């Protein structure tokens, strides 16, 4: 619960890094940034979302989310039609071009990562002591 | 079930918004910022020990550490020493008081932080 150094937060941050660059592929090839294939993810398994929802699912603000949309929006992937942001034609489509189950793979492929490993240990020494 | 990596990517935001405004007053990015909070602990360390520290490998050290020396923070001498230079002991002050002993504890209250931990204890 408290943090009384700084190595859960490095651990945090270098997690998170490994993740960009475990996806950096295929973000590259689908023309996506790693928060606009968050959103594709959540849609991908449930469709017709309120901005709402999304936020809740990504535990994201409405401000941090209107513009990953915004440029969702723009590259033709959703429509947002008031509230309820929903896939596009190529929106769908796009879920082919990540694979079979994309939205039901991503947090199992990263799950050996030893970046991830290592901020499980942070946790677990803070619980130690 | 994604909701770790969801919550691992929302933790890290909420980090880097909860510094933007430091970290541009000191002129650095989040990671250079990593770096310091490091050296200012303790000073001459190997770039190998740097990476330990932080969990990051040397490649991803070495454009982070040539930003720093760039802006005279630091200097880098032949296993390769990193020492801090005057300006980069005395950008300590402007952080604040005890910088690198309150960086990770500032963020005990974050609420992403709280929710990226529930999740972290299930593993």
């Amino acid at each position: 619960l408290l943090q009384l150094d700084n190595q859960l937060c490095f651990a945090l941050y270098s997690a998170n890094l490994a993740m960009h660059k475990l996806y950096r592929g295929l973000l590259k090839a689908l023309d996506l940034t790693y928060p606009q294939y968050l959103v594709m993810l959540v849609l991908w398994e449930t469709d017709e979302r309120s901005v709402s929802e999304i936020g809740e699912r990504l535990y994201l603000d409405s401000a941090t989310l209107t513009p990953l949309l915004k440029r969702l929006q723009a590259a033709g992937l959703v429509t947002r039609t008031r509230v309820i942001i929903a896939l596009t034609e190529t929106g769908r489509a796009l879920r082919s071009k990540a694979g079979a189950v994309p939205e039901q793979v991503f947090c199992a492929s990263a799950s050996s990562l030893d970046e991830l490993r290592q901020l499980k240990q942070e946790l677990e020494k803070l619980r130690s002591s």
